């Protein structure tokens, strides 16, 4: 199905697809509720999509308020921040063997980040993507010990 075709009602379809849970690897985590097929788009990573430059002041103020930061890096000149405006996405955490990949779609002139499954992703499994210094806990076979 085409990428414009496929963004349909994710709000509804991701409600009942994925959930929030203490994760063995970071925190919490995204695990699956219900098996998702290999190329299934699976949950945008909302929020806003600011300058990359305003970033480390974003991230300044946060942490003086004792708020957790949640940016999802676009490129050098852009990043989605899902601190205020974000949903269950933002606690997708990394792995060096993922399930999941990162892509910045186009629909209607407007950016969007979605998670797509690169293999079938059963139910209770953690949804994982390789991000793009930090010791890496996925405990995959071939780790690159580093995020
Ligand atoms: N494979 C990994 N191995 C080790 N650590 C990993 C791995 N994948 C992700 N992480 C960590 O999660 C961070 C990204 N975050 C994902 C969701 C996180 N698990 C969370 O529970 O908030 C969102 C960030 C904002 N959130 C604030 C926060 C800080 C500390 C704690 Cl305990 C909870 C929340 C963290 C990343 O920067 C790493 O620090
Ligand atoms: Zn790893």
């Amino acid at each position: 199905l085409p990428m414009p075709m496929r963004f349909r009602h994710l709000k509804k379809t991701s409600k009942e697809a994925v959930g929030v849970y203490r994760s063995p690897i970071h925190g919490r985590g995204l695990f699956c509720k219900r098996n998702i097929d290999a190329g299934e788009m699976v949950i945008e990573y909302a929020g806003i999509v600011i300058r990359s430059i305003l970033t480390d002041k974003r991230e300044k103020y946060y942490d003086s308020k004792g708020i957790g930061c949640y940016m999802f890096r676009i490129d050098d000149s852009e990043v989605v921040d899902a601190t205020m405006h974000g949903n269950a996405a933002r606690f997708i955490n990394h792995s060096c063997e993922p399930n999941c990949y990162s892509r910045v779609i186009n629909i209607d002139g407007q950016k969007h980040i979605v998670i797509f499954a690169m293999r079938k992703i059963y139910r209770g499994e953690e949804l994982t993507y390789d991000y793009k210094k930090l010791p890496c806990n996925c405990g995959a076979k071939k780790c690159r010990k580093f995020l």
